[PDB]
């Protein structure tokens, strides 16, 4: 729920950032000193930034469960502390 919105979020910043880059026509509108393309790319990267350290933790998860290591005191560790 309160997830999946935060991703929609994170989906939709990531698409305004594309399309900005992709058309300069939004490069022509600046606001605080600086582009409003710079801006919409700097919220846009802290959500896909939150994003990826989701994803990579799951994943960083998922190839110590498939990695040959098994000690105990290691998973404990990295469970605590992901």
């Amino acid at each position: 729920t309160l997830a999946l919105i935060e991703s929609a979020f994170f989906v939709v910043i990531l698409s305004a950032l594309v399309a900005s880059l992709t058309i300069n026509v939004l490069k022509h509108h600046t606001f605080w000193g600086l582009e409003v393309w710079k801006w919409c790319v700097l919220v846009m990267v802290i959500f896909s930034g939150m994003l990826v350290t989701n994803w990579f933790m799951r994943l960083i998860v998922f190839l110590i469960e498939t990695n040959f290591l098994l000690r105990r005191k290691v998973l404990y560790f990295v469970h605590g502390l992901k």
